[PDB]
């Protein structure tokens, strides 16, 4: 059960003061000596939220593998006596264990979604409370994403993994205490059915075993459009949420007990999404995706959320004419999807299940020789995977801006076990939520004649790098390979085709008369050639450029101080292909394919 | 009366949530049609804290001159019934006017120090209250810093100013509502006297509004070491753990404000430390100290001068790594988080007002008009510029009075002191500052072309602060001639004043990546040679007790043929990557013993 806390007759004290106390645990004796009982000795100030890696300009902290300890004091507001008090972490990347003054509150494996707990019997209103959080950043074969910790014969752990971005960790998002009465709306699901945009229904389902519920549908002018009294349904008149506007009704659910009362406001976007034939229909009209795969990657904070960075990246995506993006390779911060709700941005929401593939040269030992096996990606990783889809859906269900779930990124689907693995996951997800199409984004070398699993999904998502990783430098042959491959998919599946990734590394400042790789002239010619090919194949309904910005990776001979396929630098300065994308994307009609 | 909000039987609701509503006012009718009365129209989301300029990647918001509108709703807690509620803005840059549901509560001009208002009579506990703020970013001759707003024929205003950083504006630090009981400690002043490091007296004086006071002084182990009574006139005798550069041991002063019915307790951090200028030495706890480090800026990539916690932790990691022990709040007061950090980690800090650009002889700044023909006149820098300047000195001292890390007040930065009337202006504010805070030495930072033969006002101050660029702006490229000019100038300054000499700005513009076998201007090799030549001169002049490299990091300036996308004299880049010179400084500042002048050897 998860909703984003709001303020009303429910309160919140945001505890991301910044400046917790922080210390490594190189000897792995924190839990044994129970460091949560006292103040951490030999600690230093750390900023919350933000990754602990890049915060101290220290190579030993940055590449650290083990447990790290956060700690902070905080006075509980005296006006909270007799309320339910919830300690919420919006994200603790990979693993957290929480103590409130010698008492353990909660522990969570899965570093991108919230976890909260009821802390009433362990705090008294008005006195100071100590919170210790033991964060762990290790990946093994049953974490999402997977990884492999290797120890030397001397005892220092080095982490290996199989995805392209760097393995930042720490407290990445909001820690907050929020209160609620002891009669409290705990969960609301709303499904919205449309059919020629003139009168449509909002089925309701909501759970609070603590009180009886009234529901009342407000509009943007705070005037009531419908009312009902769990398992509700309301019928309404026309003004849909559309990728242009993003008109949001606001549905206040009241939970009445005789003694107490609780009001929770949930914003509803009224619209439909459905795949038919080769079309991706938003409110029964075909839609053409444009935009980026992104990353939560910033200069000094790592993957730490930041409001200024959010406003400025959306100013850039607005200027460049993108209507859509994909939360590439892990669930994003919540405010991202709240912003897309208000501004009508289409989002592909995606689980952290990346790196199920031992055949890439990206992302940092001796790896197992068959991927699907006990040794790696066994039954326990399948259920850990499924738990990640449950948590992601449970968090983002009501968001209108999420038009599609992506259960995994670039899995190796050639060995079997790939289908024996992904078939139950696609079916569990489809029943967890049937209001949105389902996809799995497919890696390049699993071409149309080789991949095993994409007929279990609704939309086909392709990451193609012809002219980069294969046919390197030759736009002409890469053109012909590209335009032979997507026609091959179209005949095979007759599904909508989104190219969720296409991009080439580009050094900001490298200019060439010869249009060769790494130069800005090549990123321009490359993107345009992919565009010529997209426009001639009817089945492609979306383009998303690989990354919007340069981002940090693990060290390697293939990554010049990071992944450089950005349209913008890590500084968010535009490479000269930003004006290529702005000109094409804003010249087209909104949401419609050239 | 100014105090840092703390949480001890007192509560705060940080309204920094960012994502306020934001709107410009190009027709300048927001005051006319009463924009605070309803929700801002055609607004957009803005992050707070943070300058508004670089946030939307649009030049016409960036160079906007006029009023900006922020707006936000906030639910006010039920359990603050019998409590006093205060709305506080730790910085609204330049001018800010606030409305609490159609009622103006506050108004402030001064972009870098906090202002607050008591909001109890217009707030209902439990109901949502809407907060509208009108911010202005204009500078005239009686603002600090000064400037000239230039109207074209169509009413579009362009701001010209005379300082070398961009004029970022908006709500730059943290906006909060906090409580207090209706009996409350409103101001504390603490002075600490040192007598050869064995026993000392902490003069206390407190202005509680509404109660008798006891004080209690606790150590780092929270054990009581001294008690006292009375609204003031508390002086406590210790056998102490001094606040030292390097460690920064902080006692704790618990001030009790007890009335008949209510109670209020405020914990103020107290560093036991004495600062004194004796001879050509700057003594901290009666020992000669050598400053190393930086002039800084509150400047980052997309938040402008917006405060940020990751950025503060990382920059202190770097300043600790490179061996710096000091810095100067270059050109405006910094956030209090910065000076609280310096208090904890024993970092020596020169505090500075915003009085920069009292000089119309520099190519620095924005030149979008015609500058006045005389700086010290009724048209520019008049008696009201002097009162605004005094006001800025009082607010600055009123906030940082008890920070042990502050060792000096900087009244102004590089004023032009050749014209008569520079002393008619600066003498009264120098004595008024000494009457505001007589426990810390006083300085004014001296511009390069006011040499020892020409400067008129430096004898009014305790420490001589120099900004020199020989071999850059003059004798360009010529290291061997520059060495002679610099050593001649520094020996002249010492002989004329016999004050301590801190070089608060020396640096050269340096493109990261530009390398040269000829050690040319703008190359990383030049930066290195230039810094090291300056260092050989310093080490030969006894009166020099400090070196502060001009900037820690590259920062944004206004457009001009002298500023390649900003000022590039940083040791680090804007995204905090080290230039070659960073390893030069690290070898010097970590090779010296801590806090002591290199004896011309190694
Ligand atoms: O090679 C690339 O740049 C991309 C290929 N597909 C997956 C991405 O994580 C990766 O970054
Ligand atoms: O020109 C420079 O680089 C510096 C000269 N002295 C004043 C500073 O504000 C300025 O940044």
């Amino acid at each position: 059960h998860m909703l984003r806390p709001v303020e009303t007759p429910t309160r919140e004290i945001k505890k991301l003061d910044g400046l917790w106390a922080f210390s490594l645990d190189r000897e792995n004796c924190g839990i044994d000596q129970r460091w949560w009982e006292s103040a951490l000795q030999e600690s230093r100030a750390i900023a919350v939220p933000g990754s602990f890696n890049d915060q101290f300009a220290d190579a030993d902290i940055r590449n650290y593998a083990g447990n790290v300890w956060y700690q902070r004091e905080v006075f509980i507001p005296k006006g909270w006596a007799g309320q339910r008090i919830v300690l919420r972490f919006d994200a603790v990347t990979h693993y957290g264990k929480v103590w409130v003054n010698n008492q353990e509150v909660m522990e969570h494996q899965g570093g991108y979604t919230p976890f909260e707990a009821d802390v009433t019997p362990y705090v008294i209103a008005g006195k100071s409370v100590r919170i210790t959080v033991c964060v762990n950043n290790e990946l093994n074969w049953q974490t999402i994403p997977p990884g492999m910790v290797i120890t030397d014969e001397n005892g220092k752990k080095k982490q290996s993994y199989f995805h392209d971005f760097f393995n930042y960790a720490g407290i990445h998002r909001s820690v907050m205490l929020y209160t609620t009465p002891n009669t409290w709306v705990d969960d609301i699901t709303v499904v919205t059915h449309v059919a020629q945009d003139c009168n449509h229904a909002s089925v309701d389902w909501q759970v609070v075993a603590n009180g009886d519920v009234s529901v009342e549908l407000r509009d943007a002018d705070q005037q009531v459009v419908a009312t009902g009294q769990s398992g509700t349904l309301q019928v309404v008149n026309p003004h849909l949420w559309q990728p242009g506007e993003g008109y949001l009704y606001e549905l206040c659910v009241t939970a009445k007990s005789q003694t107490e009362c609780d009001i929770y406001p949930l914003r509803v976007g009224i619209r439909s999404v459905a795949v038919k034939g080769e079309q991706f229909l938003i409110n029964h009209k075909p839609f053409y995706f444009t935009g980026f795969g992104r990353h939560e990657d910033a200069d000094l904070r790592g993957k730490g959320f930041d409001n200024v960075l959010m406003v400025h990246d959306h100013a850039l995506m607005d200027w460049i004419g993108a209507n859509s993006y994909r939360t590439s390779h892990y669930p994003y911060a919540e405010e991202m999807l709240d912003w897309a709700d208000e501004h009508g941005i289409v989002v592909i929401d995606e689980t952290a299940a990346v790196g199920f593939n031992l055949s890439l040269g990206i992302g940092f030992g001796n790896k197992p020789k068959e991927l699907y096996s006990e040794e790696a990606v066994n039954g326990e990783t399948q259920q850990a995977h499924l738990q990640a889809i449950k948590e992601l859906i449970a968090r983002d269900k009501n968001h209108p801006s999420v038009v599609m779930w992506s259960i995994a990124n670039e899995p190796d689907t050639r060995p079997q076990g790939a289908r024996e693995y992904f078939a139950p996951l696609a079916e569990a997800t489809r029943k967890l939520d049937p209001t949105r199409p389902i996809t799995c984004v497919n890696v390049m070398f699993c071409d149309a004649h080789t991949d095993t699993i994409s007929d279990l999904f609704d939309v086909l998502c392709l990451n193609r790098y012809y002219g980069w990783y294969v046919q390197s430098g030759d736009l002409e042959t890469a053109e012909k390979v590209l335009e032979k491959e997507l026609l091959a998919w179209q005949e095979k599946l007759h599904q909508p085709i989104i190219i969720t990734e296409y991009g080439v590394d580009t050094l900001a400042g490298l200019h060439s008369m010869y249009t060769d790789m790494w130069s800005e002239e090549y990123q321009c010619a490359w993107l345009d050639m992919y565009h010529r090919v997209f426009d001639r194949v009817s089945a492609v309904v979306g383009e998303q450029v690989w990354n919007f910005a340069d981002f940090a990776t693990s060290q390697g001979i293939l990554r010049v101080g990071g992944n450089k396929k950005g349209i913008f630098t890590r500084d968010r300065k535009p490479k000269s292909a930003a004006f290529l994308l702005q000109k094409r994307w804003t010249g087209m009609n909104f949401g419609e394919k050239p």
